[PDB]
């Protein structure tokens, strides 16, 4: 199904919240780093223990927007971690259309908007998504982009 502009506007808010929450479940499911490496796990623990963390639930988009404003800091790692997970074939700091396939799966919220959203983040039109085009699209500030959280 086609992706309305009205839907496209919510996509990043929905996607960002989803990443934050999926990363939290991995932290809980992990047994002896079978799911997260020690470094990644330690970063997620801080998010999981945060008293102000917005729990998963059905939240109107304006509440999601407010939490990103107030708790911007807990979204930095989730956004980077996801890029690192997809950049694999080959690992080069860019995401091709093929590497984006997992985000086009039925269980992704608004997955019919994925391709249209990414065309939007591709500022230089090379059909690949660089880390900075990725982070920027998800609202991460320029000063917070850090290739080291992608490892
Ligand atoms: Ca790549
Ligand atoms: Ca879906
Ligand atoms: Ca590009």
């Amino acid at each position: 199904p086609p992706c309305l502009d009205s839907e496209l506007t919510e996509f990043p808010l929905r996607m960002r919240d989803w990443l934050k929450n999926v990363l939290v479940t991995l932290y809980e499911r992990d047994e002896d780093n079978n799911l997260l490496t020690e470094k990644q796990k330690l970063r997620v623990k801080k998010i999981h223990e945060n008293e102000k963390r917005l729990e998963a639930g059905d939240h109107p988009v304006e509440l999601l927007a407010r939490d990103f404003e107030k708790n911007y800091n807990m979204y930095i790692f989730p956004v980077h971690w996801q890029f690192g997970q997809l950049d694999q074939h080959p690992i080069d700091g860019y995401l091709s259309h093929t590497e984006l396939a997992p985000l086009r799966a039925p269980l992704i919220p608004m997955e019919h908007c994925t391709t249209r959203f990414f065309e939007t983040c591709d500022l230089d039109n090379d059909k690949y998504i660089a880390l900075d085009e990725w982070a920027g699209c998800f609202g991460i500030k320029q000063k917070d982009i850090d290739k080291d959280l992608v490892i």
